[PDB]
C-alpha cells in the first residue's frame, strides 16, 4: 500500500520533508484537503490557494504522479483516503498553531494507521525552549540556512481523485506554483538584491522580491530563500536574510505568546482606551481618509491584495495611533485584503506598527503621513497611481484632525506605559 504525503500550507515539491520521508520508504499519493476552516474567507484568498493546489497537481501530473484533491473536514477525508487508497502511514508537515494542532491530533484520533510529522524547514524554529519578546537577540541564534532538501526527480503512478473548484479572485492573481516562485526568486537575487537595504522602505515596494503570497502558502521554502541568497551574498544578502527571520520571529511570538492574538503583548496597553466608531472605521477602511499616503495604501490593498512594508505599517498605524480604533478589527479586515495574509504575521506587524509591544518598539515614534511619503515616494510617482485625487501628501480635509490625533494618542499612551 502506498504513502499518502498530505500538503497542508506547503503547496511545492522542492525542499519538502514530508514527501521525502515517505518516498524513501515506498510509492506515495498526494493529497489535499479543501478545508473549510481555511477557505471560509475573501474570494481573493480562496483563489489564491486553489489555484496554487491546481499547481501542484500540474506539478505532481508532470512527473508522473498522482495527488488527491478532497473537500472537507480534514478528520474526515484523511482518513477516508487512507482507507480508499489502502494507505499504510500518513506523512505531513508539523503544524504549531493552535487549529493545527487540534486539527491534527483529531485526525491522528480518527486515523486507523500512523500519522507521521516531520519538522517544516526554518531558518528558525517557532517552539525553541526560550522566548524572545525582542528581535535581536532572537535572530543571533541563527547561524545561516542548511541545505534545501531536493524535489524527486519523477513520481509513482498512482491513482488521481477529487476536483479543484475554479472562484473568481475579483482581481489579478501572481502567477501560481513553485514554477513561477522558483523563477521570481531568482530575478530577485540577481537584479534587485544589491540594493535591497537602499530600497526595501519604498512605499512601492519595488525594492523587494514580492514573493510572500508564495511564502504565506509553502510554494517556496523560506529555508530554499535563505539558502539561495547566502550562495549569492553580498551585503543585500544579510539584510535580506534578516528579513525571512523576521517571519520566522512572527511564528515564534504568536507560539509563545498565544494570548497575543487576544490583546497587547505590553500589559501596559491592555487597558487602552480604543474608540469604536463605524464611520471612521470605515473611512479607513476604505482609504478616505483625506491622508493621502493611507488612502493611498488602502486603495492599493483593495485593488491588488498586496502592499510593501513600509505602506503597511502607515496604514495599520494611522488606524491604531491617529484613529484609535480598535485593533482587532482593523487587523482582521487587513488579513483578509491580503492574498499574502497570514495571521501570525499580520497580527507580528499590526502589534508591532501600534506599538503593542512587539519587539517592545515604543509607543513615541508616530509616523507623519506627509513626511512619509516625501521621504519613501521621492518624484510622487506612488501616490499618483494609487489616489491621484491628491497633488500631494498634504492632506486634503482628513477625518481627523491630525496634529490634535497626534497629541491625544501620546498623551494616552505616555501615561499608560509610565506609573
Ligand atoms: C501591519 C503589517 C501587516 C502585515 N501582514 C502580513 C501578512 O499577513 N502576511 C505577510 O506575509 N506579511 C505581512 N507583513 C510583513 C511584510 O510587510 C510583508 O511580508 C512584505 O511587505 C512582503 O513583501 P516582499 O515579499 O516584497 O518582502 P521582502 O522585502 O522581499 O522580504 C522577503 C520575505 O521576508 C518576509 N518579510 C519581509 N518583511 C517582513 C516583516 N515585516 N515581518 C515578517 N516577515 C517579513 C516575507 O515572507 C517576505 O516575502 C505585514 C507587515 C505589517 C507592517
Ligand atoms: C488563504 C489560505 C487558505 C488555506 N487553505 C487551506 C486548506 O483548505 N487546506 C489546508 O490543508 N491548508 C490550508 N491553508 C494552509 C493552512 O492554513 C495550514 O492548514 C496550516 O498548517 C494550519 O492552518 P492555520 O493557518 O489556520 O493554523 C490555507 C492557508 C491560507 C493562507
Ligand atoms: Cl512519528
Amino acid at each position: 500500500g502506498p504513502l499518502l504525503v498530505w500538503h497542508r500550507g506547503d503547496l511545492r515539491l522542492h525542499d519538502h520533508p514530508a514527501l521525502l520521508e515517505a518516498l524513501a520508504r515506498g510509492p506515495v499519493v498526494g493529497l489535499v484537503v479543501l478545508d473549510p476552516n481555511n477557505l471560509k474567507t475573501t474570494p481573493r484568498r480562496r483563489a489564491w490557494f486553489l489555484e496554487n493546489v491546481r499547481a501542484l497537481r500540474e506539478a505532481y501530473r508532470a512527473r508522473g504522479g498522482a495527488l488527491w484533491v478532497l473537500e472537507g473536514l480534514p478528520w474526515e477525508k484523511v482518513p477516508e483516503a487512507a482507507r480508499r487508497l489502502k494507505a499504510k502511514a500518513v506523512y505531513a508537515l508539523t503544524s504549531h498553531t493552535p487549529y493545527g494542532r487540534y486539527r491534527d491530533g483529531r485526525v491522528r484520533e480518527a486515523l486507523p494507521v500512523p500519522l507521521h510529522l516531520l519538522p517544516a524547514p526554518h531558518l528558525l524554529p517557532p517552539d525553541l525552549p526560550r522566548a524572545y519578546r525582542v528581535y535581536t537577540p532572537f535572530s543571533r541564534l541563527y547561524r545561516g540556512a542548511a541545505p534545501p532538501l531536493p524535489p524527486p526527480e519523477a513520481l509513482p503512478k498512482g491513482p488521481e481523485e477529487g476536483e479543484i473548484p475554479r472562484e473568481d479572485p475579483g482581481l489579478p492573481l501572481p502567477e501560481p506554483g513553485e514554477e513561477a516562485a522558483l523563477a521570481g526568486l531568482r530575478a530577485f537575487l540577481e537584479a534587485k538584491l544589491p540594493r535591497y537595504a537602499e530600497e526595501r522602505d519604498r512605499l512601492d515596494g519595488e525594492g523587494g522580491s514580492r514573493l510572500s503570497p508564495y511564502f504565506a502558502l509553502g510554494v517556496l521554502s523560506p529555508r530554499l530563500a535563505a539558502w539561495e541568497a547566502e550562495r549569492r551574498g553580498g551585503e543585500g544578502a544579510r539584510k535580506w536574510v534578516a528579513e525571512l527571520l523576521w517571519r520566522d520571529f512572527s511564528y515564534h511570538l504568536l507560539y509563545h505568546f498565544p494570548w497575543m492574538a487576544e490583546r497587547p503583548l505590553d500589559p501596559r496597553f491592555q487597558a487602552f482606551p480604543w474608540q469604536e466608531d463605524e464611520a471612521l472605521f470605515q473611512a479607513w477602511y476604505e482609504g478616505k481618509t483625506g491622508v493621502p499616503l493611507v488612502d493611498a495604501a488602502m486603495r492599493e490593498l483593495h485593488a491588488t491584495g498586496f502592499l510593501s512594508n513600509r505602506a503597511r505599517m502607515n496604514a495599520a498605524q494611522f488606524a491604531v495611533k491617529h484613529l484609535l480604533l480598535p485593533w482587532k478589527r482593523c487587523e482582521e479586515a487587513f488579513r483578509h485584503l491580503l492574498l499574502d495574509g497570514d495571521r501570525a504575521v499580520n497580527l507580528q506587524g499590526w502589534q508591532w506598527a501600534g506599538g503593542l509591544g512587539v519587539d517592545a518598539a515604543p509607543y513615541f515614534r508616530v509616523f507623519n503621513p506627509v513626511l512619509q511619503g516625501e521621504r519613501h515616494d521621492p518624484e510622487g510617482r506612488w501616490l499618483k497611481r494609487w489616489a491621484p485625487e491628491y497633488p500631494s501628501y498634504a492632506p486634503k480635509d482628513p477625518v481627523v484632525d491630525l496634529e490634535e490625533a497626534r497629541r491625544r494618542y501620546l498623551r494616552l499612551a505616555r501615561d499608560l506605559a509610565r506609573g
